[PDB]
């Protein structure tokens, strides 16, 4: 996360990292046993690592669990990101508490213009290099539909959103990937794509998890 501000421990209790060795990706923990992320963080031997602050120090909140299946989107398209969505199955139930919650699903998409919360521990800088140990934040607002696609042209598909600041200095960035976009209680949006971070008028890039409501509950009804 560019330009934002220290989330403090806990306060983002439904964010995970995940673990193969290192943190490589962010994402969502929904209910006890799944989590949402990107395809793009896709790969095996992963360890859903919750109740983070200090992704390098050992704290007292954590709880630390093997995935027992990974499920990317039907239709991911990895060359043009879209269906930019997974879902990953813990191997045993997280004990959920103030610290460690699951985020509700939309019933509705967000617009233009809501306030959302986007977190993760990827870099800080938009020229540059710097991985923080503690949870960063940025609050941003989805932009138009319009002001997207003018942004990206050919690039945005009805499955992403972008979020932000046109003016740059505010984003998220490589190390966020897989990770939430809230608004108002509700998991709206999954850290995707971007040109850089935090450059003019190339916004951050989400997928609109609305649209994937459906997908994913029949998957977690039947796995
Ligand atoms: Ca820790």
């Amino acid at each position: 996360i560019v330009g934002g501000y220290t989330c403090g421990a806990n306060t983002v209790p439904y964010q995970v990292s995940l673990n193969s060795g290192y943190h490589f990706c962010g994402g969502s923990l929904i209910n006890s046993q799944w989590v949402v992320s990107a395809a793009h963080c896709y790969k095996s031997g992963i360890q859903v690592r919750l109740g983070e602050d200090n992704i390098n120090v050992v704290e007292g909140n954590e709880q630390f669990i093997s995935a027992s299946k990974s499920i990317v989107h039907p239709s991911y398209n990895s060359n043009t990101l879209n269906n930019d969505i997974m879902l990953i199955k813990l191997k045993s139930a997280a004990s959920l508490n103030s610290r460690v919650a699951s985020i509700s699903l939309p019933t509705s998409c967000a617009s233009a213009g809501t306030q959302c919360l986007i977190s993760g521990w990827g870099n800080t800088k938009s020229s540059g290099t710097s991985y923080p140990d503690v949870l960063k934040c940025l609050k941003a607002p989805i932009l138009s539909d319009s002001s997207c696609k003018s942004a990206y042209p050919g690039q945005i598909t009805s499955n992403m959103f972008c979020a932000g600041y046109l003016e740059g200095g505010k984003d998220s960035c490589q190390g966020d990937s897989g990770g939430p976009v809230v608004c108002s209680g509700k998991l709206q949006g999954i850290v995707s794509w971007g040109s850089g971070c935090a450059q003019k008028n190339k916004p951050g890039v989400y997928t609109k998890v609305c649209n994937y409501v459906s997908w994913i509950k029949q998957t977690i009804a039947s796995n």
